[PDB]
């Protein structure tokens, strides 16, 4: 309850919008857990203040600062900035168990049952199913694990340049061990898989609990008509329209309070 | 040994080429099991004779004939012809356990360790990871199971129009039960995933044991230069070139014997 949380991340104002929508969707579906978001100094004061209303806790991380434990590793592998910031999710020892969620995800139903899972639990990644998608995962905050993850980042880096490669390398038993650590795909439904593998989507898509907007084009990169309540041209904009309805209804007016 | 086999299928001469390459690759990697192939009357006599040399057993199936157990179901769902023919793989009760392999797959290493698996074992499908790919699976021949599969085909059909939808509907516990029934992706490596998710491929692709040529364009739809030993323009034609080397070296000359 108080010791468990959903954790997201935002390094800029664009992803902050995503974080704000994600946070609102979690409250909308009455989560009994806390909401935390990792932010960087590059996030504007207005976005930061909005996040302070939506989330129960707003933590500030600055790996660009020499005082940060990940900085040394950043100098060695500068292309891993976002990934190194994301790893600080393991530094939140005020929580016994958390569910990390990318700022570009959207909750469509209560997913508190994820807290029954153990580290490391995640849904399979489309494209290479033997790797889990790092957009949504169940983990347990720990300084030891964090240090172990930093060590691997320093020595090996990430085979994909992001957090997915690093996490899959460290939590390498995922593909062959414990089916319970394989989160059902509907807990991290790739938006690409939706408009593509149409048959499978038509069959199981209605059970979606979380949508992950993976492409280059994020939800905030579209134009939304408030009158027709739909984005402008995608055979399935329904999810983009939900994202935008929350943004229009709860997020935008909240940003006007400042 | 004698009671276990690899089983493929070919309804025409084009896929027969694939079946012939697949069969040769299995012998090349010294399989200790038998090789069986399901064929239809539409397969030419020359292709049939070549298959009789490569495979230990060539079974003929004709669902277009009123005497076939699947015919009645075919009349009801005519678009399922290939799928209904494929299901006859369960009718091979002369074998205690088999590994079904699509004619468009290619074995790059001995995979006899698959016979340690139980029905139903299969690799995850890219696109929708909670569904297994029906191109490669471990099953146990049985008239009862066959009748149960026909029954489902008749009543529900297939959500994807092919065998994957039907098999996933029947063997629906796959995604949430027994990690051992999840064959490693390298036992059914989608050719699409190779040229696409490049990072993951560069990291684990060298361990590939089976390649599955999924697209519209099958290996036999390419032009191969015998002098340079490579197909004509694909950042990774290496697999197409292996397929063609076997076809050029073992299959083509074999077809000349007739
Ligand atoms: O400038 C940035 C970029 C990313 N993020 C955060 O990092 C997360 C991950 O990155 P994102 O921008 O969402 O990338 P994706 O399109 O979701 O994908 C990448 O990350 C996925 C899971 O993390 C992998 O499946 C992909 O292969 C990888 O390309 C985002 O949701 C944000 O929370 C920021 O805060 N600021
Ligand atoms: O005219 C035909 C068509 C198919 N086959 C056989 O059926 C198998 C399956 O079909 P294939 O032509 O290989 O289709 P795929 O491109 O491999 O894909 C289909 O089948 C896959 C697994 O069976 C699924 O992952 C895909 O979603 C589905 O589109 C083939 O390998 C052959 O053994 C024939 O003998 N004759
Ligand atoms: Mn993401
Ligand atoms: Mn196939």
């Amino acid at each position: 309850m108080t010791d468990q949380a959903f954790v997201t991340l935002t390094t800029n104002d664009a992803y902050a919008k995503g974080a704000l929508v994600l946070g609102s969707s979690l409250k909308q579906h009455r989560t009994s857990r806390r909401l935390a978001v990792l932010t960087t100094p590059q996030v504007s004061d207005t976005m930061r203040k909005a996040l302070e209303i939506v989330f129960d806790e707003v933590i500030t991380v600055d790996i660009l600062d020499s005082g940060d434990s990940a900085h040394l590793t950043l100098m060695k592998r500068p292309e891993l900035g976002v990934t190194l910031t994301k790893l600080h999710c393991w530094s939140l020892t005020q929580y016994s168990k958390c569910v990390f969620m990318d700022a570009d995800t959207l909750v469509l139903a209560n997913i508190d049952d994820l807290f029954e899972r153990e580290e490391l639990s995640a849904a399979p990644d489309p494209g290479w199913p033997d790797c889990f998608n790092s957009g949504v995962f169940v983990y347990q905050p720990s300084v030891e694990t964090y240090n172990q993850l930093l060590h691997v980042a320093s020595e090996q880096g990430s085979f994909d340049g992001g957090s997915q490669g690093l996490l899959n390398t460290f939590f390498n038993s995922w593909a062959t061990t414990d089916i319970r650590k394989h989160l059902p795909f509907i807990y991290n439904l790739s938006s690409i898989s939706i408009y593509s593998y149409l048959p499978a989507f038509k069959a199981f898509g209605a059970n979606a609990k979380v949508v992950h907007f993976l492409g280059q084009t994020k939800p905030w990169n579209y134009t939304y008509d408030t009158k027709t309540k739909s984005v402008r041209s995608m055979t399935h904009p329904q999810f983009l329209n939900v994202w935008w309805d929350i943004f229009t209804t709860s997020v935008v007016p909240l940003l006007q309070q400042f």
